[PDB]
């Protein structure tokens, strides 16, 4: 089935073109170009990778400095009222602010953008893993996500900016590889060595590794998301110029912190989580500490299995209200923004008074709830992650934020809005972290606000299942390379006993989004399944000839979907592999023959250059073709891929697929091991679709 | 040509098999097991990845703790007689203990484990490419390279203990896989799951990382190295056992460095290049600091690129004093540590006496140049590096101690020795950084401390090409992630200098000893040649039938040396690929049928377990076959791999290449496109050496 969900839109799913025609017509080697030709691809190559990060990390400052900007406001006409004892009147400016910002946010991604819902990290691991997915990187999905990521932060929601700058900086790397937008691409001519799918994959992973590091200011575990969670291909000249995207964003960061420290940026200029400066120094091993640091990594996994299992039942419920219409996506998006202005407003009426935020008791006494519900997320997280304050927040107001945003966490993720992943798990996870350091209150010396940064770590490896990445990123927030073996420590445990129940949450929105994710391993039942007998559960291979008829081409264009098509002679030759989008091509040139001649070399080289054949935007409903022309020939020789990879009828279904994803194919031709003469040469295609175990498992149902 | 360079000591040379026979009976998939069994598998999958990581840093503490105390009081034994006044009497004593300390290093090496001498980096870049590196991982091999560095270290010689960690660290996971020696294993069952060559190949990867971690206490560098450097294929769930591994490494090492700073370990007890407190802080972006950083980076890639290209004149010239036999390899030796003796302890009275070591000139004027060449080497980088000493070193000592690194560099790395090659780049690149942040003076505010630790790593870059993998391991040695963007900035420009005039020192000794290393990508003349053009210059198949005579098994094991077979029927079906390990087995076991009946599933599981049938020390010429025999006959189908990976004639050599790197081949088949009836079913065999750019432009010299 070619239909699955990319954003929070239903849409038609096809792979991507990443083999190579060796063809000298098409170009594709760069190594066959000129010396002077060489140059421009390497000067180019690396000129993106710095504009990649230049732009993420000015974005990224754009979005911190704007968000704490209107909230910062925001909260001073809400502290306007309640300085003159008006609490009524300040749970409307709160609710109704945050109504409205909500209101901005969702009116765009519902109806100018709906792939700009949700964090976006989940279509970009499906889009390096070869699946295409539409409406992805264009220029007003990139738009609508960062003005519909500044309305929903400052509105209080529970989400962050960590996810979205994954999305764009993707965004990012793919307008500067075609010259601008769609419809407004300049036409520099060094900008055709990476219109093909080998070259915006390596674009895509830069631009998605600079928004990890953007969100985190961590350039090393930005790299080493991308490879161990994001990325399905991978070799050490990416490896390197990736590293150097995330680079230049750090200097971006660092540069704008320097300036927002000195006050010039406003007097809401220091911003969030980039802005932590928290380092946990002189952890002290004793011995004591084995029992709560060991229940730090069981409950991280617990909890992140549990979250797991709710909020892919959430998430379920919310296609069903995603399906009613667009109205209905924005009335889901204001009533979880209306049930989270009233609940943190009417819930720090609840906790006690401290002596010396005050609100709601006279002075002298101090809310310790205000202090985490009524500022913003990012400002919630440095107070719970501060060390050298012992016993700041109670233990009934922490198990009050921590069952607050366990259900902020799960009704959040899903809105009709550019949401997160990171931050709700990291305010739930720096609760329950705290909660069982300040429960050993005096039997320890490791700090309360340590705790906090080990919990947050747990919850996000028992959720996500990374972990080399999630260590890294958290010992360069931290800024402390001596926190290593404690932070790895949990990590091991929590991905132990969460991969005991059920898989990550990246699994499971692949799943539910109906992505046709190849996984690494195949199943040990695919080792005796072969991929002859896969052949016989699908109608037969539709070929053309070498020399072709019009009216044959035109048949397999109107009354198939298929995108290769194996070209024969009909003993018979096999030629190779042509596809649809060549079909296309020769049909608007109108290269037609008269008699059956196969042409020279020459005689293609005048009708196409390299810089056409790359070209995919043609469309065959605009391609009329009189019964003049019907009756004329093609020669598909010089279009034709004619080196596919090949396998035989008795090769089993798990070494096709292991030859499948390590190549990165889209077609696989299947060639007859019975070996006799008056016999067709190809007996069968593999795409993507035939060698899932999801769909071999209804069509084989005798196998698990 | 099967024969090359491993250590130093001309070998055979195989490749190892990767590819998994799906039948069950070899129990080839581990998830094919029992519930129980992948329990026991996963379990001691995890605490071997442990007892890598606690034995190789139990072994590099006590590397650590030996070279400093037998080199601390050897100096002390020069010291008594430089007191004295008697400098021809501390001359003889300095060079005669680096004589003897040297002796013991060499003889052990020439005449005991040959392959112990080097880095052995190198070599395991080529054990996990796929090359069969033999004698390698034994114990005796493991136990000279400890012995062997701690007598070279100590003797003063211009080498580190950092390259043959890494192959220490490879021969304690290669030891561990096995319980133990190769004529002492232990029989535990549960070590059957690991006697696979896709399980050493993990475990070998952990131990390689282990020993890079081991060496600058450097847990993510570690895992960064063997990424992007020492290993070819690799997941994401090999990369968190490793990660795993090296952040036991640190625990060991770190708990040692406690215990060693409160003097119990000696008055030596406090270490090397792991005991490296010199934070450089506050790092100030000055706008005339781009001509001096730039400088660096220029002159790291011109100078490792110079030493690259003398290097590989040097090694050449070593190669003909080692083939002149066992005595030759003792006096090179010899003769490199008596000049680095007189050198070392000459070249101090040539130097200027700065105001108040006091060495040959009185009190009131200690020598500048003393304090680098008379102590360990690990002592000197570390003086080098130090912060806020402006002109402690003058500029006329630094040329000299540049200029003797630079010699002491070429004729160190070759000697029958376990050498490195880390600490002759380090103190090399060391010594331009600080005369450059010397001679800049007053013009500039990074210390002068700085500019030794980016010229070590610009030098390093350079060379050896590696740059994320350098940047980690000098931001955890330094321990300071805000050094990044310049320490990245100076690896940039030299790896893009040091590229443009020859390759990386790892790839030049690669060559040099003739290892048959399998590149990622082809050349662009491979794509303008098939796979059936590469047939035809090439012997014919040597083939065996389903059920074949045992006079036809004996006469391909004799008369041929090819380690796989494509067995046929003789229209004809091609069964697949049987190996010669398993038609050793056969003859060994005696499974002898009289008549030409093919057996049935239940007679194969009689004679053979997945036990035996994993074991490969197995030898040929002790099978006695007597004449009664040979007229008997072997059912070989149980035995055959049914699914080989096939390509067509009409394949190129570029992409027959990257399908046999990607997957991990040893043997790939070649079956025709020409379909016709009364044909041979397979046409070619392919193996590395006939997909080596290096053979196929000698039998097609019309390519380059
Ligand atoms: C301060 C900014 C510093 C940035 C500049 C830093 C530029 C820099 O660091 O790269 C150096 C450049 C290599 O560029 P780059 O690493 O991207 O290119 C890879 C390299 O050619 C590998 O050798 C290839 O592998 P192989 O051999 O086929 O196996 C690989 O092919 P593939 O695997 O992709 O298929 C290539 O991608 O080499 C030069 O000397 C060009 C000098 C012109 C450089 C002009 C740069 C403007
Ligand atoms: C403090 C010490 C902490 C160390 C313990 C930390 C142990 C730990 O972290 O791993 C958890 C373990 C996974 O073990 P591990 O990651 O090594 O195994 C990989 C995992 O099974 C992947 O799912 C596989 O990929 P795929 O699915 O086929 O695609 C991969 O296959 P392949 O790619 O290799 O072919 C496997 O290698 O999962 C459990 O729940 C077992 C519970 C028993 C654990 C008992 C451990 C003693
Ligand atoms: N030329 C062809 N002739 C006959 N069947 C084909 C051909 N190409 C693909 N198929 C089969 O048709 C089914 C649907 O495939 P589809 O038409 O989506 O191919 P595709 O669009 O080329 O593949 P993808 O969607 O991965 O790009 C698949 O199971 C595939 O095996
Ligand atoms: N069964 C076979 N019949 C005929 N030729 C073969 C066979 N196997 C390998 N060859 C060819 O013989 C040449 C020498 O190969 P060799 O005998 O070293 O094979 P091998 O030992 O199996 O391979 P490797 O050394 O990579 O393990 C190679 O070019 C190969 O193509
Ligand atoms: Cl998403
Ligand atoms: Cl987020
Ligand atoms: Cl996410
Ligand atoms: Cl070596
Ligand atoms: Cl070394
Ligand atoms: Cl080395
Ligand atoms: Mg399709
Ligand atoms: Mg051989």
């Amino acid at each position: 089935t070619p239909l699955a969900l990319v954003g929070a839109k239903v849409s038609h799913i096809e792979s991507l073109d990443y083999e190579i025609n060796e063809n000298d017509l098409f170009k594709h080697d760069w190594r066959s170009r000129s010396k002077a030709q060489v140059f421009q691809y390497i000067f180019l190559k690396w000129t993106l990778a710095c504009l990649v990060g230049l732009f993420t990390g000015l974005i990224a400052t754009l979005i911190n400095l704007a968000v704490e900007n209107i909230a910062g406001y925001k909260l001073l006409a809400v502290g306007y009222y309640i300085a003159q004892d008006r609490f009524w009147t300040g749970l409307m400016v709160f609710t109704g602010a945050n109504l409205g910002l909500t209101l901005v946010a969702t009116v765009l991604v519902v109806y100018f953008a709906p792939t700009a819902a949700g964090p976006g990290i989940p279509e970009i691991k499906a889009y390096l893993n070869g699946i295409d997915t539409p409406n992805m990187f264009g220029f007003t999905t990139m738009m609508v996500k960062i003005v519909g990521s500044i309305g929903a932060v400052a509105a209080g929601l529970d989400l962050g900016k960590e996810g979205p700058l994954v999305h764009i900086g993707s965004c990012i790397a793919s307008l500067l590889g075609q010259g601008g937008p769609d419809n407004h691409r300049i036409k520099w001519r060094w900008l055709r060595y990476f219109n093909n799918d080998r070259d915006r994959r390596d674009l895509i992973t830069c631009g998605s590794a600079s928004g990890v590091c953007a969100a985190f200011r961590s350039p090393v575990g930005g790299v080493l998301f991308a490879l161990e969670e994001v990325a399905t291909w991978w070799r050490s000249a990416l490896l390197w110029r990736t590293f150097f995207s995330t680079a230049v964003v750090v200097v971006v960061l660092r540069a704008f912190i320097e300036i927002c420290n000195s006050g010039k940026c406003g007097l809401f200029g220091s911003g969030g989580l980039i802005m932590f400066d928290v380092s946990h120094v002189e952890v002290r091993y004793h011995a004591a500490d084995i029992i709560p640091v060991t229940l730090i990594g069981v409950f991280g996994g617990i909890l992140g299995s549990l979250y797991n299992h709710l909020l892919h039942k959430v998430l379920r419920l919310y296609n069903l209200i995603n399906q009613k219409g667009k109205i209905h996506k924005v009335l889901l998006s204001l009533g979880v923004s209306l049930f989270t202005s009233v609940c943190l407003f009417g819930l720090p009426f609840l906790a006690e008074c401290k002596p010396c935020k005050q609100f709601n008791c006279p002075n002298g006494y101090y809310n310790d709830l205000s202090t985490l519900l009524l500022t913003t997320n990012d400002d919630a997280v440095r107070n719970i992650f501060s060390s050298n304050t012992p016993n700041e927040f109670g233990m009934v107001s922490l198990w009050i934020f921590f069952g607050l945003y366990c259900i902020l966490g799960l009704i959040t993720f899903g809105i009709a809005t550019p949401s997160g992943l990171f931050l709700p798990i990291i305010l739930m996870g720096s609760a329950y972290g705290r909660m069982l350091g300040t429960a050993m209150g005096s039997y320890t010396n490791i700090d309360q606000g340590l705790y906090a940064v080990l919990g947050a770590a747990s919850l996000m490896a028992g959720s996500m299942r990374m972990t080399v990445s999630l260590c890294v990123i958290f010992l360069e927030l931290t800024n402390n390379l001596l926190l290593l073996p404690i932070t790895m420590f949990v990590l091991l445990i929590a991905k132990t006993v969460g991969d005991s129940f059920n898989l990550s949450i990246y699994e499971i929105i692949l799943h539910l989004k109906g992505l046709p994710f190849l996984e690494a391993n195949p199943e040990p039942w695919m080792r005796n399944l072969t991929v002859g007998e896969l052949n016989d559960a699908k109608p037969p291979v539709v070929t053309l000839n070498g020399v072709e008829k019009v009216a044959n081409i035109v048949d397999v264009l109107r009354n198939t979907t298929h995108n290769a098509f194996p070209v024969l002679d009909g003993g018979t030759e096999l030629h190779g592999l042509i596809l649809r989008a060549h079909l296309v091509k020769v049909l608007k040139k109108r290269w037609f023959l008269n008699e059956k001649r196969r042409t020279e070399e020459w005689e293609v080289r005048e009708k196409f250059t390299p810089v056409e054949l790359a070209e995919r935007e043609d469309n065959f409903d605009d391609v009329a073709i009189t019964s003049s022309e019907m009756q004329l020939y093609v020669d598909l020789h010089p279009l034709t891929n004619t080196t596919p990879y090949t396998v035989v009828q008795s090769m089993s279904v798990a070494k096709a697929l292991v030859l499948f994803r390590s190549v990165g194919l889209r077609h696989l031709l299947v060639v007859p091991k019975i070996q006799a003469s008056g016999m067709s040469p190809v007996i069968g295609i593999l795409t993507r679709q035939d060698l899932r175990a999801y769909n071999i498992l209804q069509a084989f149902p005798h196998l698990d």
